[PDB]
């Protein structure tokens, strides 16, 4: 991370290893699911793209995961190289290059320069931007490992209304947002996939509901125990 | 987050996410249970919507509670547009316009501009105001699959009177029905489930007199199990 | 809570929650016991009303004892009230206003306000004032659940006389008794709750013999113990 | 607790819930023995009357011990009454009162009349000097609830010199005598209390003898020898 | 190591006593995996050779290891004496020293020479030149204790493609070849040693096939209890 | 130690418990092997005569090694007084008294005058003298409680050659020995010890001039080296 002097100045301060095995253990428990994406986000406030690469490499697992996560910076930082190309001819004094995908990404670029990216006029924020290819890729881990399909799940016999309904909008935030199919979900997939004394209740309410009435279905009805519920 | 505060002036400085570990722990462990509202409450005071939507976004479990919450977000959003036309600030602290519902929630703003009006004089508190319907929306996630708790609670002569009272107090502190209907559950309900052998006294201290006076009779009753008078 | 001494640095800054969830394992392991009540005065230190009662509804048991205690606030809250002609005359700003018991429960003024007040010339702690106030009803609480009573406590069957002034002094400190009647407990009631075998010994010596002189006198054999802790 | 940080200035900061809970933990464990008296000289060093205290009344064990080092501090303030007098010479702005042994313990006095004796110039020593009335204290536990008979103290059949001197040592740390005692001790038990072969070697070599020819000595007596198993 | 805060100068300080626990749990697990590298790396920034032999100094374990560490420095300090490459020197003869091999490992060279170059004017960066041998020779480590060959790799009889490259992208993780040669690898050897109907369609889909299209194939393909559990 | 480098070091603070209790889980499990000396130095870098005592007599273990400390530096503190003869007030009017011995090791000086030499101008480093010394003793102790055994040591019919090169090499770092003696211990003990299919292997490509090989060659005797323990 940065640590900022009164008029600017940026020196460098380096990251702990107490910092990564903070980090790394995150990941132990949890993987790179939607909680640890926020958590992600602010761990790289003030972040150069150096923090954010040795940030990243200090895990160990999910290193197919880790790699598509690395295909998503190469081809942004191909679109990159396409949508603002580098200038060509010898540059006078007090001009400063402008990095290309390849030096945003912390490759071919020293820290010096990254540092010097944020400090120049206007700033060009290579840290920002990292972090901004980062959790599109870490998505894109968690859009690829979710091994349920919305079609595919459904109630059963002893199993109750709040645990079902919650697993099932649990899966729907991993699937690609859309209103569409969000909508068809609360009339179709949720109503018809209940166990049989749980889904006359939701036949009942049915498509309009207002949401409170929609989501406290079935108390009582199908599961364990005369008040539906291991609570 | 801001710091420092009453002091004139503000800065802001990033959350930190062993906050933001700790935080999702309390939900891990007792989901949304009435005192994580208190708890967030406190934690949200300073923090700006980037941080309170971090804070959401943090939350992988109770997603279909957080639709319950997301329901009360663009429903007072909403009515914000319904009663207010937007229109400029003041040219001088550079106020270009007043934000709407959407500006609040952290859809349409950016940070500068939610610090921005949250630093002006007379004060526009943008972190606040959504506070105020975040920690309503949470109110609604305890009534959700649990109406009418205080007589669902089972009740007998089984464990002692200080027992049960405590964990009448409880679900009272569940329940969000007025406090002249938990004075007649405390006359009515708790009473009548005592022992004969009290069972005067109790009607007469009822919620009218002290509570630790009622401890003061049905010594002697026993533990945990069967019984239907007093020694 | 706020920054530093009073009248020195004048800010409020936020509560981690490391500091909430550490208290709320404590109210949880060792229940409402002696030991509880000065680990809440460093924990409380530096807390306005709004963080004592934040703290106080985030432990998330023991209603009956909650109710016990915002009786008891309610009780002061109520006689300062009857005692105190409180002033509300005409008042100028930048003066600041005389506390009711209500505010000071922190229910009927703002954080300005509180802060105001504590940062006063003479500074005027109303977050201490609340501080005692719990502590004044932790004592009877304390008192209450208590697994000992004074009126039944004896030296056990082979119970050394030194274990069994350990208990005794953890009872006697759980009793709210005046000390006129504990000198009196130590002096009577101790000695003749010993085992008869110790009581011999103690009746010949009398009340001019010290307690350590006394707690030498029926022990277990020398040497060290069996056990990997302390004898 | 004062901290320091620039030279001649004086500051506070407050003690923490987790300075607290190592110290509980470490006096449930092992007591008052002395591998926890300078440990809390080092947990007490800046330490305040106020914050000793807390100290004091957090162990919820030990009421014994605990009651004796009560008897002990009050005993040094009634002798502190006994070589000083009573100040009750009418007092003013800019005028402070010197400390009587009471005001020492912090058991009738605030922060800031404690805080302004001890930051002063030149300082009054009210924190130390209360520090010395536990350290004394504890020493005075110790000597007690040292289990061992060191008279009486006798060399395992089978049992090497190596063990025998640092059981030895570790016993007569906690035993009261003076110096000079503990010294005749070493040379005296040690070699009469040896196992016989050893008794004869020590008597061969001297009792005067330096501790590495002492260490080294009586190998292979009681079978094998033997040594540190890291390689 | 040497560090400079908001006040100008590089000024040598230790590292903090707490960072030292952080490092110790970093060899006790990860030794032998990728992971120490990132570590070690994030670690070693602001270093000195007294600095960086203190880590290495450290670890307790391994010495076939780090023995075989020591040698590949020593190699490596003769190669580098040898070529001789550019960096800064003195200004004027006789000024200071330029180093030897035996020098830039600090076994030569004090502290107090290496501050006097680490700071110069050009400054002669002599620990990066150490940690980039211990860098390469510690890629080296995790290579030769590395279980899993890459060449001699398999897809498993009734495991799927998608948990077979996840262990392809480890295994080669811990590789030390050319990135040219591992781009190569990754287009022969992984699609080579797979199951022969998953193989088959990986020849038609494509060995140069992008990952997240490719992560997927193969599925259900492999047998009865592959179309089972999606696999 | 002194704390605040930066600032101005001068200004201090009292040992850590934390600290301490890292000291005392060493002294209890790593105190006789050869790591504890780079731990204790990097632990004990910038601390003073009474930080120094302070940790070895926190001790509650080892009380015959906490004496073979004492031991060594008093016949260290001895040698000090018959190298220097020094003098008692100043030899220099306007500069301090030369440290003796006793002022050296923390018996005759206040934490005051033992700062004074540090922070005078030039420095005297009474505490670099006494750690010396204390490593001295750290040295004596790891070869008392711990000698090598490297004759008794060997491969075993069924035991891997790799770990049998670990063990030795680590026995090698904790023996004190001069090179020659060691580099015996190389190209003949280990090849005389070690399993004669292993024997060929070191009789022909020398262990003074390569191992990277023999972790590679040599891999029946012990049976394949990816089941190995240490994986």
């Amino acid at each position: 991370p940065i640590v900022q002097n009164l008029q600017g100045q940026m020196v460098h301060q380096a990251i702990s290893p107490r910092t990564l095995n903070a980090w790394v253990k995150v990941v132990e428990e949890k993987a790179f699911s939607p909680e640890v994406i926020p958590m992600f986000s602010a761990l790289s406030e003030g972040a150069t793209p150096q923090d954010l690469n040795t940030m990243l490499n200090t895990v160990g697992g999910h290193q197919a995961a880790m790699q598509m996560l690395k295909e998503t910076i190469n081809e942004e930082a191909a679109e990159w190289d396409r949508l603002h190309p580098v200038h060509a001819g010898p540059i006078e004094p007090g001009q400063m290059r402008e990095p290309r995908g390849s030096d945003i990404a912390g490759t071919t670029s020293t820290l010096q320069e990254q540092i010097g990216w944020m400090t120049h006029n206007p700033p060009i924020p290579v840290g920002e931007i990292y972090k901004r290819w980062i959790i599109l890729g870490l998505n894109k881990i968690v859009r690829m490992y979710s091994p349920t399909s919305i079609l595919d799940i459904r109630q059963g016999p002893k199993e109750p209304f709040r645990d079902y309904v919650d697993r099932f909008y649990k899966t729907l935030r991993a699937e690609q947002a859309s209103q569409e199919v969000k909508n068809w979900m609360t009339e179709t997939l949720l109503v018809q996939n209940a166990n049989p004394d749980c889904k006359t209740i939701l036949k009942a309410l049915g498509p309009a509901a207002t949401l409170e009435e929609m989501m406290t279905a079935c108390q009582g009805v199908g599961g364990p125990g005369h008040k539906a519920r291991v609570l």
